[PDB]
């Protein structure tokens, strides 16, 4: 490894049983769920706060989705990710 693993974030996995990478991660919780020793509690994860999403981040339990309607007020495209317009 290389440092800050668990705790590299104000919570990623109470250093749970996550596997940390110089910018990423890993962990027991279920998908890429977010664990925590304050609650040592698991969690999902948060896909979307990190950057993923474009305006809008539905961010289900485990598989994160990135619409938009917001600041343009459109929809979200066919690829779950990105987002785009239609009338
Ligand atoms: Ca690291
Ligand atoms: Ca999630």
């Amino acid at each position: 490894k290389d440092v800050d693993e668990c705790s590299l974030k104000p919570s990623i996995c109470g250093t749970a049983v996550c596997k940390n990478i110089p910018g990423d991660f890993e962990c027991e919780c279920p998908e890429g769920y977010r664990y925590n020793l304050k609650s040592k509690s698991c969690e999902d994860i948060d896909e979307c706060s990190e950057n993923m999403c474009a305006q809008l981040c539905v961010n289900y339990p485990g598989g994160y989705t990135c619409y938009c309607d917001g600041k343009k007020g459109f929809k979200l495209a066919q690829d779950q990710k990105s987002c785009e317009v239609v009338s």
